[PDB]
């Protein structure tokens, strides 16, 4: 698993308490002090990992313990669980709707992810969606992917303003009866207000279905609020978290984009075109504590 030092400290700390002679209070917070330090070595925000303490403590009550469970597998599901919330945003990401056009823009600072744009239109050209490539990066890599993969892609020739080479391509597309329309914002920039400056300037012009925020998730727990200036901005929002291995601080960056209710829709694995999934928070947990 991507995350495997983090699991290796959980599944040890579950299977010290599954082997506890006698289960209790006592041994109860020994695991859950493990389970917490584990997350903290991860990066997980303070805050996240109290709550997650709290929430574990108040599901477990072993006292009067209703019949038919193991109630060593029911401290399991119960960590379980928690984890599952703390990686997921409580909300249910957008979709395109399948026989519609839909226009997605791709928005991402500086470092924070190889030219992605063409991961997401392979994914629904192989699930079957009629779908198109739009270019704001700068015209004067991605052009050669295009030409591999067969896709169409925009390049840039004639006009150097960007908002009218989006709002050119998606009429174009839009003719041509494509259903998906896939808008690539550039990676151009290291600062969040020229961002979000050229991201409302193309959004107005082109009205999108969907923008995704593009994420470098190696900076952990500081994801929290780079997300939420971006959810604050758009209303359909969207994040894809790359480069998560390599580094510590996975479950950081997870976790704290998951605080804002911002849901992950897939995650970068590395160089190559289907180096790229979707983002199911079970059985994402699951894997990593089997």
């Amino acid at each position: 698993m991507v995350l495997a030092d983090l699991g290796r400290k959980i599944t040890s700390a579950l299977r010290s308490l599954s082997n506890a002679t006698i289960i209790n209070e006592e041994v109860l917070n020994a695991m859950l002090k493990e389970v917490c330090t584990a997350l903290l070595e991860a990066d997980v925000n303070i805050k996240l990992v109290k709550q997650l303490r709290e929430n574990v403590k108040s599901a477990i009550d072993l006292e009067e313990m209703a019949s038919g469970l193991n109630k060593r597998k029911m401290i399991q599901h119960a960590v379980f669980k928690e984890l599952v919330k703390l990686v997921d945003p409580g909300v249910k990401a957008w979709t395109p709707t399948k026989g519609k056009q839909n226009v997605i823009m791709f928005v991402g600072l500086q470092g924070s992810g190889k030219t992605t744009c063409s991961k997401l239109a392979y994914y629904y050209q192989r699930k079957g969606w009629k779908t198109c490539l739009i270019c704001a990066d700068t015209f004067r890599q991605l052009k050669q992917n295009a030409t591999k993969a067969r896709i169409p892609f925009y390049g840039s020739y004639t006009e150097m303003d960007p908002v009218i080479i989006a709002s050119e391509g998606v009429e174009k597309f839009k003719n041509e009866n494509f259903e998906i329309i896939i808008v690539d914002t550039s990676g151009r920039h290291k600062q969040e207000d020229s961002l979000f400056e050229e991201m409302l300037q193309v959004a107005n012009a082109i009205q999108p279905d969907n923008i995704v925020y593009v994420m470098d998730a190696s900076i952990g727990q500081a994801c929290e609020a780079q997300a939420k200036a971006f959810k604050d901005k758009v209303d359909v929002a969207s994040v894809i978290v790359t480069k998560l291995d390599g580094h510590a601080k996975g479950g950081g960056a997870l976790s704290a984009v998951a605080a804002t209710k911002s849901p992950i829709i897939f995650i970068g694995t590395g160089e190559h075109i289907d180096d790229f999934e979707p983002f199911k928070t079970q059985p994402f947990i699951s894997k990593l504590l089997g």
